[PDB]
DNA sequence: TTTCATTGCAATGAAA
DNA sequence: TTTCATTGCAATGAAA
């Protein structure tokens, strides 16, 4: 299908991505920040075995690596929304007011729609899959988002940490958005008839007809590809005349 | 003393106070009241004791008259602050409800004082005693405020009513200033060198000297008396240079 | 687990 | 006794 066109491009067939245009990101602190070190808290078996395979897999791709920091904030076991499933969480709230804040630059939903024309009523919709931690992050700045890990059978000592954008920072949405609006600036380029929205890491193409949709969406999974992200085949909307993109139903130019 | 001089003047020996000058008040309802009859709530012997010397002097007094009305509202016992005297309060909150509004046109103590001179630095102050009930009630008005009354030994057949404006009454405190201002508009015209200032039953007389303030005073008090109103001589300040007026320390011109 | 904020209302005070 | 309003905080929800 479309899947088959573009391996690279689905995070079905892929791989976890990597932003390889991107420098790692460093991430500055306020003028009078130093480390906090908040203790972890007693979890009961079932909350770290359930989220154990989590922590071992993030290992395993690497986006997690041991560390040693001055730095550690607690890591919070949270089922998911009313199911069974444990899911990491960390609390990154004191180290979120440690780091220096910065403009944000995402613009609200209401007001992207609004660079919607009524002529483009051919969409795309793409979710990008784990788009923070295809993000690096520079070593200087790894410590910062440390937590600590008492292990299943063996394995880690202490601490572990991130070496992508974490979820729970304050400015990892911008960040994102940015990054990917940088990557993506060619293409805007080279594509002056198609209309791109970009919400984080949930994109909107529009096309003035069905060929323009598919050649243009042709172009931005090859381009998302080789750049490193990953668009989620599952949830994927391409070229329809109606699609749900941020909580909208967009049909015949409305909403 | 200065209490032989004007018997009829202070309340210690003029006896209670009615203003001759004042036809009895009319007290206009709002377009679409109509009565409201409040039961009374049960009183303990003791409240219902501590309480009847009070209803059967006003009885004595005139100030309280048997009547048959289809307004009633509520007698509360009340001790006096810490006290254990018990003080008849009526509920007066429901007829107030009922009663067309009218501007209110007494000054606040602030802007009253501000009408002193700092040439007048010798003061008199006045207490009006059962101000309120120097004015009468125009029968028509008299049923509107009536309450029950389970006699002593006998008396009382049911409700009782007042002939003088009553204590509770939203419109009390403006109506009397207004009755007061009206009947001693000619004293001011005799007096252009004096200062009068009226807050209700609470008044001032400013004066350049010590002379005038005693010739004033002697009008002011032998005036009031032919009036019909009593003032205090218990509390009474007398050509001092120094009084408390209104919660405020007067002397030297401050305050 | 903590923190931060929205909500709701019990508790206490004033007054006629 | 009732009513009206100021205060205070317990209860519940969201989030990292």
């Amino acid at each position: 299908t479309w899947l088959s066109d573009f391996p690279q491009a689905w995070a079905e067939t892929g791989g976890m991505g990597l932003a390889v245009r991107q420098a790692p990101l460093i991430i500055p602190l306020k003028a009078t920040s130093t480390p906090v070190s908040i203790k972890q808290y007693p979890m009961s078996q079932e909350a770290r075995l359930g989220i154990k395979p989590h922590i071992q897999r993030l290992l395993d791709q690497g986006i997690l690596v041991p560390c040693q920091s001055p730095w550690n904030t607690p890591l919070l076991p949270v089922k998911k929304p009313g199911t069974n499933d444990y899911r990491p969480v960390q609390d990154l709230r004191e180290v979120n007011k440690r780091v220096e804040d910065i403009h944000p630059t995402v613009p609200n939903p209401y007001n992207l729609l609004s660079g919607l024309p009524p002529s483009h009523q051919w969409y795309t919709v793409l979710d990008l899959k784990d788009a923070f931690f295809c993000l690096r992050l520079h070593p200087t700045s790894q410590p910062l988002f440390a937590f600590e890990w008492r292990d299943p059978e063996m394995g880690i000592s202490g601490q572990l940490t991130w070496t992508r954008l974490p979820q729970g920072f304050k400015n990892s949405p911008t960040l994102f958005d940015e990054a990917l609006h940088r990557d993506l600036a060619d293409f805007r380029i080279q594509h002056p008839d198609l209309i791109l929205l970009q919400y984080v890491d949930d994109l909107l193409l529009a096309a003035t007809s069905e060929l323009d949709c598919q050649q243009g969406t042709r172009a931005l999974l090859q381009t998302l590809g080789n750049l490193g992200y990953r668009a989620s085949a599952k949830k994927a909307q391409i070229c329809q005349k109606q699609v749900k993109y941020l909580g909208y139903l967009l049909k015949e130019g409305q909403r």
